């Protein structure tokens, strides 16, 4: 049926190994944030280096390239298989692109400048990780070189993190919202419409309280626990997949501030409702779950953003709160309304508001493309991220942990990769508008916890496709057209005006 | 230092491969267990499939097995790099002894005969696995003309379980007992000594009333949970190892019968110990970790049975019992005493308290022996099974369940694996003594809860060792002697009588 090739299943069989080291990976990364004795690091870490080489090294065998390369000269193959090849062929072009020896160096000076870099923001102090930025920036260009590019260098980092991902894509979206979305900002901001802070902020509540209403809530979504999913806590909330009927989310209880954990769950679910509503009948293939990092973030910001602060799922939420939050006595639906919708410029991005999140990435994407395209100083970024900051949002940072050092992503030498965070929310607010139409009574729905068609939508749009087509071919096919951040500010006029 | 020689390096890094794989196969059993949502399942046991594949592939490629033969072939070599080649040549010896068209039979065999062992044994029915233990049976002496043996068929396959262990061996400790210690049993039963029940075996509790009292006990026995180790629940208790660093163990809260969650606790952590004072120099190595079932059965049963059972563990516990057991208000500390070491012959072999349980050993070390080497017959095996049970401990099965079909493993094909348990009590009476040698105030000290000198003596004369030395050489090593079925009677006459 789906795959008939014989030569596609001779290298769907070998790929059973490749794809077994990563189930292995996945349990030893999770496990390694949720239950791992503290001491246990050494092993595991060499545990999993060992294993990262072994699958890169099977990936490569001339035997599995030689299978791929065959088959990628057939004609005769179905639009599945023919996925096969095209993911396939990505991986082993991007995995031969770096010389072995060029893959080691990065490797140690990413290891040494995460931990430069980690002393650096807690003792604000530049000066202990500028010299590792500088390393990390050479690296970052010789990369660029070794992946290929037509236009901008930057175009090769861009597609290394979100297939066929290009700088003047990026270029574009940013320009939509620095003349669009900007404008509406100023306008909420000025009349004091949308609060910037909330007292429900300060309110402080004991572990307990709050796992009781995310699984309340996980429950009210159909998330399937004890069957084919599971909960925990972790330093950072995240998403894994064993497989298709093993996924796995995490989330944190500040001890205060219940929004953090509450809509921090939500998007969550929406990373693993993805991997969770694939199609059986990839499992075990590189087909099977999300395309990338841009069409993952759509499906978390959709729940946590799109569904999770409307007004509908306070409400639907709101007696739930009451039962298990004392301080909650003194509270209406529309404070907590409210409370999960303030909008405030502030420093750190994994803080900013759904308005002033995107203006985070727009400036990391503007040092980025500079720092490999001309010939950028490590020593002068900080005042660049200084004068953005401060041109975007109005305020200046007053320490490098409010500013340049507080991500981590530069330090693994994750550049090229914080667009992706862009496209998730806009897409999140194309996808509603498309949703909108086949499910007018969206918002009702919502209120009587009644998600299943939003659910079934979502897998006949997105999730059932896994791997088949890359970013771009995938959103024609399912929704008609490309992305456009205009839908972004749409959502965002309709929701604050 | 320990590895300096060159060969020894090449084959000790080439061996982390190995190791490591190894690393997630544990992890991914752990995980099974413990948190594994049930539909997780057939993805879990693919990727369990591919790895043990490819281990066996890695440990038999041209280039490891050249690099063991060549260091074999060295004179230079400490006893460490030689522990290392001993190790490594028996498990190149095993691994290609068998076809890989005979790993196949088994493989499918077994998962059928265990699939039709396990609705047998719940529908009392041995017709439905008769046919498939005939199979089990062809297998076993194939398997035993694989492996090699000198004197009897069925020492290949003892040895497969505990190396150096001889049908011989097995013989001669069960003369022993036959002979002094079943006397001991008819003398216990006929006096009205021990109780065969006690009234707290029908005591409820709730589980966290159980788990506040294991974890208190684990703590006095310094067990380094959130550092080194972890207690989890799982069908049934057992001891992972992930690393030096990182060992893992389980234990079941029946919800009745306290005695049992907490004797198993502290079996397990006997088995964890072990491995968790294994010397760090051998780490990622073939040298580290227990050497074998029976070595280790010997420290699970020393906690258990040697100190669990003892009055002075007893009146350690017995606060904590009143505590946190409510219907522990009618009950005293002897009450706990007797009810810990009641003595009473029964059908299910993981119930038989310790004077009857080696006896439900030697009657499957009878039926066994004469499976692999007469020509026995699967439809003749129940009366045989049903005579003996009824000649050592005069009772006789009335279904299969509590007869022939109790017990797993000749569905698994673990033929030659249940002697390796007497062996581990046996081995606890023995270290008993040698123990009570050094340190005379033994019993003082648990009473009081100082277990590090006893924690310190394992250390020296087993744990640290690893897998150096074949298990009965290590036992002249560090006790200065060999097995001694003796010391198993005497301990039970000390104790009883
Ligand atoms: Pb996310
Ligand atoms: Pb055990």
């Amino acid at each position: 049926e789906v795959f008939q090739n014989e030569t596609i299943k001779q290298i769907l069989a070998k790929y059973r190994r490749i794809w077994a080291i990563g189930h292995a990976q996945s349990v030893l990364g999770w496990d390694l944030e949720v239950n791992m004795p503290k001491e246990g690091i050494l092993e595991r870490s060499v545990a999993q280096g060992e294993l990262s080489v072994l699958s890169h090294e099977l990936l490569l065998h001339p035997e599995f390239v030689n299978l791929v390369e065959k088959a990628k000269g057939l004609e005769n193959l179905n639009e599945y298989e023919r996925g096969i090849v095209r993911v396939l062929d990505r991986s082993i072009r991007i995995a031969r692109a770096f010389p072995p020896e060029f893959i080691r160096e990065v490797s140690e000076t990413t290891s040494l400048a995460t931990k430069a870099w980690e002393e650096a923001k807690a003792k604000d102090d530049f000066s202990k990780f500028e010299p590792w930025l500088d390393k990390i920036i050479s690296l970052a260009k010789r990369a660029a070189e070794y992946l290929g590019y037509e236009e901008e260098p930057y175009d090769a980092l861009l597609d290394l993190y979100e297939e066929g991902l290009r700088t003047r894509d990026v270029e574009k979206m940013f320009e939509v919202l620095e003349k669009k979305l900007k404008p509406l900002l100023d306008k909420i901001l000025e009349e004091g419409k949308v609060p910037r802070e909330h007292p429900l902020e300060k309110e402080k509540y004991e572990r307990e309280w709050m796992e009781r209403v995310n699984l309340w809530i996980l429950q009210k979504f159909g998330f399937p626990l004890g069957t084919r999913a599971r909960l925990d806590v972790s330093a950072h909330p995240f998403t894994t997949e064993f497989g298709i009927r093993d996924v796995r989310i995490t989330t944190r209880y500040e001890g205060y501030d219940f929004r953090r954990t509450i809509l921090s769950t939500v998007h969550e679910f929406g990373h693993a409702l993805y991997e969770l509503q694939q199609d059986e009948r990839f499992m075990f293939t590189p087909i099977a779950g999300g395309v990338s990092l841009g069409i993952h973030e759509s499906q978390s910001r959709f729940w946590e953003n799109i569904i999770g602060r409307s007004k509908e799922f306070v409400e639907l939420i709101y007696p739930v709160l009451k039962e298990n939050l004392p301080f909650m006595s003194n509270y209406t639906p529309e404070d907590v309304y409210l409370y999960f919708n303030i909008v405030r410029p502030d420093f750190i991005r994994t803080e900013a508001d759904v308005v002033t999140y995107n203006f985070h990435i727009l400036l990391r994407f503007k040092l980025e493309r500079l720092m490999v395209s001309e010939e950028i100083k490590a020593k002068d970024l900080p005042e660049m991220w200084n004068d953005e900051m401060e041109r975007l949002l109005g305020i200046r940072p007053r320490k490098y942990s409010e500013g340049i050092l507080q991500d981590i992503h530069w330090a693994h030498g994750s550049i090229g990769y914080f667009p992706t965070y862009t496209i998730g929310t806009l897409l999140s607010a194309q996808l509603y508008y498309h949703i909108k139409k086949d499910i007018p009574d969206f918002e009702e729905k919502v209120a009587k916890a009644e998600f299943d068609p939003i659910k079934a939508w979502l897998r006949e749009k997105i999730h059932r496709w896994g791997s088949i087509y890359p970013p771009k071919e995938l959103l024609k096919k399912a929704i008609g057209e490309d992305m456009d951040a205009e839908y972004f500010v749409r959502w965002v006029k309709e929701k604050y005006l």
